[PDB]
């Protein structure tokens, strides 16, 4: 199934990875799970979703994260504050501040 757009335009081209086989069409990359891009040259054109959140507001790239928290706020409380709660990547902030979705697009 097609993902939803800012799990395809929050991603920095040169992070992409790459997904299905050469060739793919931009339909089989969408109906695979995957986001289809032919704009942008010297980068997977079929390339891998960022992870599915809570809400498509706090999906973005792991660098992108505003720390909305401090070191151990549970999860209840980092959603109460209003913020997005993700602690499976290393080093970065795991209550972080969504964003509205008006700048993804596919």
């Amino acid at each position: 199934q097609k993902p939803a757009a800012c799990r395809c335009s929050r991603q920095d081209p040169k992070n992409r990875v790459n997904c299905g086989f050469p060739g793919i069409t931009s339909d089989q990359c969408f109906t695979s799970g995957c986001c289809f891009d032919s704009q942008v040259p010297g980068v997977p054109w079929c390339f891998k979703p960022l992870p599915a959140q809570e809400s498509e507001e706090c999906v973005m790239q792991v660098s992108a994260r505003k720390n909305c928290g401090y070191p151990g706020i549970s999860p209840e409380d980092c959603a109460a504050r209003n913020c997005c709660f993700s602690d499976t990547i290393p080093e970065v902030p795991w209550c972080f501040f969504p964003m509205s979705v008006e700048d993804c697009h596919y």
